[PDB]
């Protein structure tokens, strides 16, 4: 039922991401967050994270930093709601950090410093909200992946950015 | 030849400065690549120089150095200007340069470097202006259209509006 509503949102969200329609991407992800927030079930959040993951992936490979920010903002909102309502939110936290990882690697290889900063920032805030050893572990690996890709490509700014985020995740723990 | 190895030694210095962000050493090396091609006078030296330019611009873009990307784009224009004066059939040089400006603009747009995308569009226009052939105009419009569709997917209204103005001037200055 609400699975059908999200699947209709997924079609419109992905299509706007392929063409670069940042306004439609923003409103579809907003609708997807509302469907999961009204349902309140764990499956509704995971289905909404799947739409977020695919949109953020296309937006990152297209270089649309705005659509990346909106996707990762909704992904963070889903983690926030899951940490208050879902009994075992560790699966939702895994899905969100995986979506952040793909954005981070795509931006790091292309050299999109701004998209790297956002992905590293979101990984930092997801680890702070969850506060679990698994969330910190996955967040640091996202930072480690960006650092390795950036050092190989000689992107000093992305290396320095991953430097600061790694320390801030450590101090949060 | 020996010039193929002299250009490769210049590309090594130009790539290192592109990784480091030393935009002044990138420009100096690319000028030496232009001078090595100028003293040769053969179209194969100009083609190898364009490949040095293309390879340097991509490394600089992935390294997060937009100024080294823009200086590399400007050298590709000077290579066309030098090839127009010497080579009998510079159509192969112009085609390789316009496709090099295209691939660099695509990497620049996917990296969020809006200004490097603007410079690439301005270089495509000047290449069509200098080449003066109807083939080069068609190929320059194809580069601007490709960059426009890439910028549209990147959600960059600035580059789309800039490609719209460039595409108009290329049609007029023909």
């Amino acid at each position: 039922d609400e699975r059908r509503e999200l699947e209709k949102v997924a079609r419109k969200a992905i299509e706007a991401a392929r063409e670069g329609n940042t306004d439609e991407v923003r409103e579809q992800l907003q609708r997807a967050l509302e469907i999961a927030r009204e349902s309140g079930s764990e499956e509704a959040f995971k289905l909404a994270l799947e739409v977020v993951r695919r949109v953020a992936e296309v937006a990152a490979r297209a270089g649309n930093v705005e659509a990346v920010k909106e996707a990762l903002r909704v992904a963070l909102e889903i983690v926030k709601e899951a940490m208050e309502l879902i009994k075992d939110p560790e699966a939702i936290v895994r899905l969100a950090l995986e979506a952040v990882r793909v954005v981070a690697e795509v931006a790091a290889r292309a050299g999109a410093v701004e998209a790297v900063k956002v992905a590293l920032r979101v990984a930092l805030e997801i680890a702070k909200i969850a506060g679990t050893e698994e969330a910190v572990r996955l967040a640091l690996e996202v930072v480690k992946r960006v650092s390795d890709i950036a050092k190989k490509a000689g992107n000093e700014d992305a290396v320095k950015e991953a430097e600061e985020v790694r320390k801030k995740i450590e101090e949060e723990s």
